């Protein structure tokens, strides 16, 4: 037959690309290399100076926005640090930390949960905040080469998540039934203007029990700036919708159309009728105006940011306002005047109303510009011109519009004083003007409305900053109003911090006093009430997450911790009788190199030489007395020791009990025997012994006890039984995998102790074993049907927490995920295990996988335009195929822009569960059905490989994994660097495990009778 | 006694920022939150518009830079992609994919070797290219969130490491000796100036073989304008200085001092001396001027970027020149006229020379600016003022001094072209002005050197873009000279384009040919010759590289391609007789979850219910011959599979060794009959069954064969003696683990097949199980000495590779890491292995680990400054302590500008081997001296933590651990967050294991003796 060895022609073919190593050095003209260089073009090019067309575009442009893929390795980089400077750094004090940790464990509802506890709009600020300036300034990785965390891309993602799980916020649960709440909590209650401080500060006293709270705002639309002026391609109406419902549901009213004015509503008539206290929150209504710009119509081309971002607005977000208008008509030359936020806003919006080309024109210097870096970049990628020390002069009309705006020199002087150059002028020509030099507050019958409140100097509503309270105790006020806060989180805050102080007041005209510490409620929703107590072997758990005997119950003072963190149960570090007294040696727990050279966070293993507890059995006894003393609710499992001799297993067993102890864990790790009886040397690693031991202890005690089997048998379902058939109420499984984690390139090893550097086969921990403990518990939860399992080996979350549960295990030990960070994370567990079970009562979320939403096809997280004119066109995202989809959007939205029509957000609607929500005993061992033989499996029911090319990166792995460990069954288009699965695809799944991208493969049933390739 | 479960007042205390979830929102006023960001603050303040003090720093100013840490972190990150865009996109067409797969590997040295291969000046590349108009403008990665690789950064480090190492070039080991090789290699061959394009130039004909290559050069210095231009805050000279000396190990001859002009060398001088072949890379010597700007002085504050950065270059590149030079007096308002690269560099070099502030002055637009956005970035950074749209006019001098510019406005019209606008004027005051015009070739003395040779209508020497050769055959050109390429690669690229092409033309002088297809040269040193072949079994390995029988070698024509590749053997797919053909299901294959939802390279293992080879026994044997008679020196070794069954066994083993093979492995993964004793289910569980089948096989044939032991066993020993005792040559160690990779949330798994999601437990492979295979086979070696073990497990690269060897192994079997990636990794492997046995014969750098230079305190991968007012002061790296540091480093600037000096500059000399080098003989098995019993372990040489201020990031990850899992040692201090270890250390190492920064925390001896907490006194 043919060179069986060789590749025919055909496969020759189709390997063209791939990998080879060269044994010369390549030959390539510069010439060839300039020419060759455009087609793989990823980024913008330095040399371009024109501005992809954006005419009635109003996709995201965010560069912070991320997909789930991206947020998770974001996550996972993240250190999670102590007292975390983000978290100081940000006005509304998050716990950036527990947010991105939870995140880290696919726990978005945790996550989202946290962030909205501290900050009510979570996702708008998540989206807008100028983090560099604030939070993200901070972060303690900027002290890296690869930068500080993207927190607000994070929190964004996290929001996302939850507004997509549509739960809503529930009123909290510790508090009074609404009937049984004190009259005081009844107050009439109102805030003026519906924006940022207003929603904040109404839904915090809706938290704190106040049901009679009313928002009157001036507009026939709520949100504030968020909906007025900050552009649909940065902040989504959809959004601002999504937390003014979340406020909603906890009775907030909002009334349109009526506003704080002279003969409206003012302090007065609010009193009058019975109001009990009052916040201000309309922020900035009016614009900063200039002599220069008198009269000047928007006919002739003149807006203030006042004027025109609305117009964009309400004609860009669908939802906003009830009505259909068309774009404003911006054509020719734009100059937008300033260098603050809202002048950025301002030119990239021009753009969109089909701006030929704007300038921003400044009086002060770059270095003098406003705004963050991070916006100025957006009007900076676009194309915008900017020009510095400029001051508008004079505008000129012709034909009844604007062509030209002539401008004087400005400059800084010695002494710093910024000056103007009447001699040096310029004459720009331009057919619109914007100019975006701030807000403020004018109407004399506004500032009426308020009296009799004190104005400070800046002609603005005078308040204490930390009470945020007027001159009038019943009145407070935050925002912009107050002219100290520069953002939406500021904003936020402000009406937070008023929140608690406005309760002081309230109560206090009711006569009732108030904690001296302030205690703003969480945030809440129906997960939070989701029972996730479990019982085994006679015992009640809280919750299924426990220490394991560990490096993290090293002392009694930790577990104690650990339980007021609210750990369900611990296990004490495991001790034995006086005269088997250890010694440790150091070091001795070293980090894993499983996962290579990746330092910090979320270490893949641990592997440590440490022997049992260094302390005596007296100190472990009095401690398990003390702890079950004081909290009586967690469970307290003593681990114990002894060498294979009944009078001590006996001993110590009872002594255990007689503390109090709830059970008893026996550590099988103690030596035995010779070592050749293919039984190894541990009495955990032989039947017999086990069985005999379990029969010693069962004699002598009452309370249950396990046995805590090694990983390091050939059949661990053989000493399982023993345990079992001695008397052991259940199996802990299991241990750490014996072995060594590595050598120095010296041949040394790590742990290295003494001069000599010596050191000893070590136990591995962490999520590394995870799959040999997950086998394990497996294997015994089918080879012995309900005997309780308690799992331990790589849990590091609610998600691989449930994993062990639909395994067989009843609870579940935690040591190396508490190592890698600390006690805290069972808050996550806890969070995170309630919404997963939650969830799978909810019907129209049954094509998630837990808490992540279906993969939909995307580039950098972003969604892919569905249109006809890009499917199947074979255009990856670079070079010249790239100009070519950017082309094809852009007639899209100009299409769109012709045929005026839609506006169906489909007003939100909350999921309801349509079945009882699952208990921990209603998912325990579900897995165990999918589990078999090999022989069970169908060789009949094959699989191919397909590809998603509009999520593809072009990276050819999946090409290289099938050539050189596959089938050489994929095509990788030399031009478009696209892959294609042939009919010679195998299933093997080896591409879809290599591939960068989530989902972006997926394996599909096969349309074929499929025939096995023999060779022959 | 007390009570003991509670903290007491001094752990409450030294606990007080450890993590704790609080059951309430927090209140903190907008006010309170303003006054305390700027404690904190770590990146610019928007709202400072001032420039800190950089008068005389020279300190490196690349964002680019990378330490080891970051540079790994990097390298992983990295897809290495098939036919890379990146490497399109390359000048020098750099196998990226191949130098970032090394440095992910931790080998340095074949990273480099890559780099270098194609691009002499592979570390002045690294700190300077403008990657973003380059390889990373077209990085695969820029479609993702976290965005594309620092190719540059990860250049440079890979770099660095290798200068370190101080190892030269060496002539190409295939080249005949000096002696032989023809005549025409000794051809006079001349090049003119020293800058990038001839170094890079000459650097490849030197590697051809050329023995008198002369570099005449016009300055006293040399590297050209990466020398006379480019800062030393961007550009180290010393890195100039080591490719150079790179290129001398060659031969080549640089001559100083002599210029290539009418009076001095020229063309027909050289011509008549007997050169044979000229390059011309003269780049463009002299400033482009503008008429207003005649007779202005330097004294009176005018300089062209010519005159300005040669001075600072002098007088802050020690070496550069023989004689100190002074730093130029720059004081007032500085005017930078242009917007390329240059008149960036000049606008920051200012500011070293004490400018208080710089104007950058262009004629066009912001958009318009020509340099790329990451050298913008640094001026801007530096608080340059930008003024757009200005055109000089007149240098306004009074008192002999420029006291101002004056400039007219400027404008694009309908149509693109740009106006100047007379009537709208600009008076700015300045006392120092810097034009930045661009550079050009102007002499006409050296033009007429150039005759006879063809100048284009832009006046420069034209040259076949291909060839790069002139009119005239035996003169060629490249670099700026040409006026194509606008960097340092284009420039060094055009000297390589060249080189082959004056080969030829000298060649066909000689009446010799040479290939059709360009082959030049690799970069070679002396680790190259290392010899890594192994004996085992009887059996001769080429290399200890071998791919184990798996998905790589699920085809012979698979094995074919990897044995082109390099590799030193291969495993055939397990393989059995008809009667037991098997049929695979689908999935079967997929990533593991060991290391969390990590995507892409490097998965840290695979899980796989995959079947044995569904492909013949027939097929395999003619494939194993076909193998051998191709591949003679390349081992085959045939892996078979059979039931419990003597005929069977014999038969199989049998017409394997018929096939050609060199030897067998036997698979132990099949079934027997019934249980009886937790003795799991396959033959290779029970030692019984293993000496039976080995003692079958042993009858049957005479080659050698060796038995795959599975780590699924209580004793893996009592495995392996049996398989001795049975007749085995050696044993493999090990198959994949059994596991479950994990369920989805609904509970169903994944693998899943069929319409009911069906899985069953699958092996686990990759690097989550190297610790269980490192222990089988460290303890395989300690009971059975001198017993041949092949090694599998987790082996992704030289380094874990010489673990197994110093472990008892002598050849290493590879999957996973193939799976991960493709067959060129074995060059990886080779180059990595080569360079650890050489280092280890080089005295001098003992303190490294491997190729890994001892890590030195550093904040951002940049040594951290060792001046006597910062040690000791407990300044973090943020908020008001920046601020002070910032001011203690410019005063120390200062000082040293003031307590001159600065000759020292070293005589790069080239570390040689000690003692000889060591095979892979010798360091099989040297692991095993440190290995026994824990009763073996010292427990009185305890030792405590030890943390490094300087190193330290603030994230208080050590302070977590030790509190809750740990011994509340730790104080983390509320204002400085920096750790310290107290007095109730037990060395436990925790700290040190989650610590970000790589060797920050370091365990040392304890200098009081340990005492045990016992919690309640022993009675
Ligand atoms: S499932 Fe396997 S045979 Fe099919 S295209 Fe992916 S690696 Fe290749």
């Amino acid at each position: 037959a043919p060179v069986l060895s060789k590749d025919v022609a055909d496969i020759e073919s189709i390997l063209a690309l791939n990998p080879r190593t060269q044994s010369h050095a390549a030959l390539h003209s510069t010439l060839a290399k300039k020419l060759d260089k455009k087609h793989w073009k990823r980024n913008p090019d330095k040399n371009c100076f024109h501005c992809e067309k954006l005419e009635n575009n109003f996709d995201d442009i965010k560069h912070t926005t991320l997909g789930e893929r991206g947020a998770l390795r974001e996550a996972m980089r993240c250190l999670k640090c102590a007292d975390a400077p983000c978290q100081k750094s940000c006005p509304t004090h998050l716990d950036i930390k527990s947010f991105i940790t939870s995140i880290s464990n696919k726990n978005y509802y945790g996550a989202a949960k946290m962030i909205f506890s501290d900050n009510p709009l979570g996702l708008t600020c998540g989206m807008v905040c100028p983090t560099s300036d604030l939070c993200v300034g901070g972060c303690n990785l900027y002290a890296t080469e690869e930068g500080s965390i993207n927190i607000g891309g994070l929190q964004q993602f996290a929001s996302e998540v939850f507004k997509a799980m549509n739960i809503p916020q529930i009123r909290n649960p510790c508090l009074p039934s609404q009937e049984k709440m004190p009259e005081a909590y009844s107050a009439k209650i109102a805030l003026l203007g519906a924006g940022p401080a207003s929603i904040s500060c109404a839904s915090f006293l809706a938290r704190l029990g106040y049901s009679d709270i009313t928002i009157f705002e001036k507009q026939e639309y709520v949100g504030g700036l968020s909906t007025s002026e900050i552009p649909q391609f940065r902040l989504p109406y959809d959004v601002v919708n999504f937390e003014i419902e979340l406020m909603k549901d906890l009775g907030v009213k909002i009334i349109c159309g009526k506003s704080l004015s002279e003969n409206e509503i003012t302090l007065n008539t609010l009193k009058e009728e019975g109001y009990k206290a009052a916040f201000i929150g309309i922020g900035l209504p009016e614009p900063k105006t200039d002599d220069i710009f008198q009269g000047l119509t928007q006919d002739q081309g003149f807006y203030t940011s006042k004027d025109f971002l609305p117009l964009v607005a309400k004609s860009s977000k669908a939802g906003m306002c009830a009505c259909h208008s068309p774009l404003p008509s911006i054509r020719g030359a734009v100059i937008v005047l300033g260098a603050g936020d809202t002048a950025f806003d301002c030119a990239t919006s021009a753009l969109r109303c089909g701006a030929r080309r704007v300038f921003l024109v400044f009086r002060k210097g770059f270095v003098n510009i406003r705004a963050v870096p991070e916006e100025v970049e957006l009007a900076k990628e676009e194309k915008c011109e900017f020009l510095p020390f400029l001051s508008p002069r004079k505008v000129i009309v012709k034909g009844g519009r604007i062509v030209a705006v002539q401008f004087v020199r400005t400059e800084q002087d010695e002494t710093g004083k910024w000056n103007e150059d009447e001699d040096q002028i310029v004459h720009l020509k331009a057919d619109v003007v914007i100019s975006a030099f701030g807000s403020v507050l004018r109407d004399p019958k506004v500032k009426e409305a308020l009296s009799p409140i004190k104005f400070n100097r800046w002609d603005l509503p005078e308040v204490d900053p930390e009470t945020m309270q007027t001159s009038e105790p019943w009145v407070f006020a935050g925002g912009d109003i107050v002219g100290m806060a520069n953002t939406t989180v500021e904003s936020v805050n402000d009406g937070k911090q008023a929140s608690w102080y406005i309760h002081k007041y309230i109560q206090a005209q009711y006569g009732a006093s108030v904690s001296a510490k302030p205690e703003l409620p969480l945030f809440y929703t129906p997960v939070d009430l989701v029972d996730i107590s479990v019982e085994m072997a006679g015992l009640k758990f809280i919750n299924p997450f426990g220490l394991a005997s560990a490096a993290p119950t090293t002392s009694s003072s930790m577990i104690r911790r650990a339980f007021e963190a609210g750990w369900g149960f611990a296990l004490t570090k495991t001790f034995s009788l006086d005269k088997d007294i250890v010694t440790n040696v150091s070091p001795r727990i070293v980090r894993g190199t499983t996962s290579g050279p990746m330092y910090g966070p979320g270490q893949s293993s641990f592997l440590n030489i440490e022997l049992i507890s260094e302390k005596t059995a007296a100190y472990w006894c009095q401690s398990v007395t003390e702890l079950k003393a004081d909290f009586p609710d967690n469970i307290v499992i003593a681990s114990i020791m002894c060498s294979y001799n009944k009078n001590d297993w006996m001993e110590l067993s009872r002594k255990a009990e007689a503390s109090g102890a709830d059970a008893l864990e026996l550590n099988l790790s103690a030596p035995h025997g010779m070592g050749e009886r293919g039984m190894g040397l541990a009495c955990g690693q032989d039947p017999e012994l086990v069985r005999n031991i379990c029969r010693w202890v069962r004699q002598a005690v009452q309370i249950p006890f396990f046995a805590k089997l090694t990983p390091n048998v050939t059949d661990i379902v053989s000493i399982a039984r023993a345990a079992k058939e001695g008397g052991a109420d259940g199996v802990t499984a299991t241990n750490t995998v014996s072995g060594l984690m590595g050598l120095k390139a010296d041949g040394t090893p790590w742990p290295a102790v003494g001069a000599g550097k010596r050191t000893t086969y070590g136990g591995v921990s962490g999520t590394a074993i995870r799959p040999i403990a997950l086998r394990a518990v497996t294997t015994i939860a089918r080879a012995l049907p309900g005997f309780p399992i308690l799992a331990t080996g790589g849990i590091d979350s609610a998600e691989s927490g449930l994993q062990f549960l639909h395994s067989g295990a009843s609870v579940l030990q935690v040591c190396s995920a508490v190592q890698n960070q600390d006690f805290t994370v069972i808050q996550d567990y806890c969070t995170g295990l309630k919404a997963l079970l939650y969830l799978k009562s909810i019907e129209e979320l049954q094509g998630w996988d837990g808490q992540s939403p279906g993969t939909e096809s995307h580039q950098k997280g972003k969604p892919v335009p569905r249109i006809a004119e890009l499917m199947g066109k074979k255009l990856p995202n670079f070079g010249p195929y790239l100009e070519q989809r950017k082309k094809i959007i852009a007639e899209e939205k100009m299409r769109l822009k012709e045929q005026n029509a839609a506006f169906p957000p489909l007003e939100r609607k909350p999921f309801i569960p349509k079945k009882p929500i699952p208990a921990i005993k209603d998912v325990i061992g579900k897995a165990l059905q999918y589990l078999g033989t090999f022989g069970e499996l169908s060789n009949i029911e094959q699989v191919v490989a397909v590809i998603d090319e509009e999520m593809c990166i072009n990276c050819g792995k999946c090409y290289m994994t099938c050539n050189d460990s596959g089938y050489q069954a994929i095509q990788f288009d030399p031009e478009t660097h696209l892959p294609t699965v042939t009919d010679t695809c195998t299933g093997c799944t080896l591409c879809l495990s290599v591939c960068p991208i989530i989902d972006c493969i997926r394996m599909v049933s096969r349309t074929t009778p499929y025939e096995p390739k023999r060779g022959l």
